[PDB]
């Protein structure tokens, strides 16, 4: 028979965080999936949510369906430029459109952050049920500041918009929770599905997303875990993963930059609110864990979990992102934040708080690789990910081989059966992937799915990146980097520390002419 698909993607979720990828947060569900699977050390998404989830349900970049930038980030200038609609476009044909003609049960819940209009939903997009946050972030229980001209920018494009189906709701249930939400709906679907049919679930949790918010029994079970801060952190999360395999004993870890204090400059009330924001980030985890949990154990008692591929995975690296720090997101959201809600430190993590643990964090998360999310250096785009499928040979090992989130869409239609429809589809011109299927690699016939000789590119917000190979080069404006393109070896170098832009000067010419090919290829537009 046709396998099912479990398709769980973590919003902002870091590298290390899980326990099987070196964390101390308790995500036994995941990890019971992870060490039976396999765990990758080189999967690569989008540096941001919606580019990455673009990408994930077609098979190509985002520049070509549709989120060439984020919505939210859109001018006048990248108004009119194919694939900056700032939605899923109709230049693609997405996933679950493709396996629903084919006899597929297409269930979501949770993140969609493709499209706030009726045509641009789930329902209208291929998912004959879902239960939908709309855009890319919102109060994880609902609470909703008073909305008007004076509210911060960033706080207005993140309302708890909701749609079931083709139903915009009104009201949302009692005791919502995002995650536990997101954990009952889908296992209503899957309880009411047609069992003589085959499913793609698709699980895309806005936890650990900012505001951190969890229930307060979880958030005990981690009272004082974090009160060494996040330099002794990333010194335990880079020994675990050294002693887990995950990288390599010798790896030099990229140097933490940040414009902030660090840990041992910090005040006691200081630090006792910045560990409460990870204390509250470790429960989200958990309590995203737990929901998965339910799934999964509701698909094994059924009989179904063997023949369920099942891919967890980021969408991108861990959030480093200071939200004060942007003029965009205001005006004075610390100003709005003081005044409408309680952050407090014994309100951190309660629905009336509004908190994100800043870079520091974040990078504790992301090493040895450099810098973090909405960046296009490794901290921004390598993500932890694993398949649990036992049908395939590779199960029970880490693979550093590379791949990426492009790869997802042309794996499961192969595992289906169903053919990428070519050039045409619905009587309208359409994209084919750039990504390639797993299943030699996964199978075992292959070593990789991709080569030496493989190009990928990145582009958002002014940053750009291009490999081939284990070659990358890396492009980082103003104030963040050197305004000039950076080339690393990441065999020799995954925390792209050593520049051999100077001393591989040909290696750079041929990535260069691979990065206009790339901007050629997607329609990039900076
Ligand atoms: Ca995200």
């Amino acid at each position: 028979k046709r396998p099912n698909f479990l398709v769980i993607v973590a919003d902002d979720l870091g590298f290390s965080d899980i326990g099987t990828f070196g964390g101390e947060i308790a995500t036994p569900n995941l990890d019971a999936l992870a060490i039976a699977g396999l765990r990758l050390t080189d999967f690569h998404t989008a540096s941001a949510a919606s580019p990455t989830r673009s990408m994930l349900l077609t098979g190509t970049d985002h520049h070509i369906a549709g989120i060439g930038t984020m919505a939210e980030a859109l001018t006048p200038e990248l108004e009119g430029k194919p694939g900056y609609e700032g939605h899923l476009n109709e230049r693609v044909v997405a996933l679950p459109e493709l396996l629903r003609e084919a006899g597929y049960q297409t269930l979501m819940a949770g993140k969609w952050h493709l499209g706030l209009k009726p045509e641009q939903t789930p329902h209208a997009r291929g998912f004959e049920r879902s239960f939908a946050l709309l855009p890319g972030a919102a109060n994880h229980y609902g609470f909703e500041p008073p909305y008007d001209e004076s509210t911060p920018r960033i706080l207005k494009g993140t309302p708890a918009l909701y749609v079931e189906d083709e139903r915009y709701l009104d009201t949302l249930p009692e005791g919502f929770y995002s995650s536990d939400a997101f954990g009952d709906k889908l296992l209503q679907y899957l309880k009411e599905r047609d069992q003589s049919r085959p499913f793609f679930a698709y699980l895309p949790f806005s936890a650990p997303h900012w505001p951190l918010q969890a229930p307060r029994e979880i958030v005990e079970k981690y009272r004082g875990r974090y009160d060494a801060g996040p330099e002794a952190l990333r010194q335990e999360r880079l020994a675990r993963l050294k002693e887990l395999g995950l990288v390599e004993a010798d790896v030099e870890a990229h140097p933490v930059l940040a414009l902030t204090r660090e840990w041992e400059a910090l005040e006691d009330e200081e630090r006792a609110k910045s560990a409460r924001a990870m204390e509250v980030y470790a429960a989200m985890v958990e309590r995203m864990d737990w929901n998965i949990g339910r799934v999964v154990d509701y698909l094994r008692r059924q009989g179904e979990l063997d023949n369920t591929f099942v891919l967890f995975m980021s969408d991108n690296g861990a959030e480093g992102a200071l939200l004060e720090a942007f003029p965009k997101f205001g005006p004075d959201l610390l100003d709005f934040l003081d005044r409408h809600y309680d952050n407090s430190l014994e309100n951190i993590g309660r629905a009336n708080s509004y908190v994100w643990y800043g870079p520091r964090w974040a990078q504790a998360a992301t090493a040895p690789s450099r810098l973090y999310k909405a960046f296009t250096t490794q901290g921004g785009i390598r993500v932890p990910a694993l398949v649990r499928y036992p049908r395939l040979s590779r199960q029970g090992a880490i693979s550093h081989a590379f791949a990426t989130v492009m790869d997802v869409t042309p794996t499961l239609l192969d595992l289906a059966g169903v053919r990428h429809p070519g050039k045409r589809w619905r009587g309208r011109e359409i994209a084919e992937p750039r990504g390639r299927s797993w299943l030699g690699w996964l199978s075992g016939e292959t070593e990789a799915a991709h080569d030496e000789n493989t190009v990928t590119g990145w582009g958002l917000f002014g940053m750009r990146a291009i490999r081939q190979g284990d070659w990358k080069a890396v492009y980082l404006p103003a104030p963040v980097g050197p305004a000039t393109w950076q080339l690393y070896d990441l065999a020799r170098d995954p925390g792209e520390i050593h520049d051999l832009a100077d001393s591989q000067p040909g290696k750079l010419a041929e990535l260069i002419e691979h990065w206009k090919r790339y901007v050629s290829d997607t329609g990039v537009v900076e």
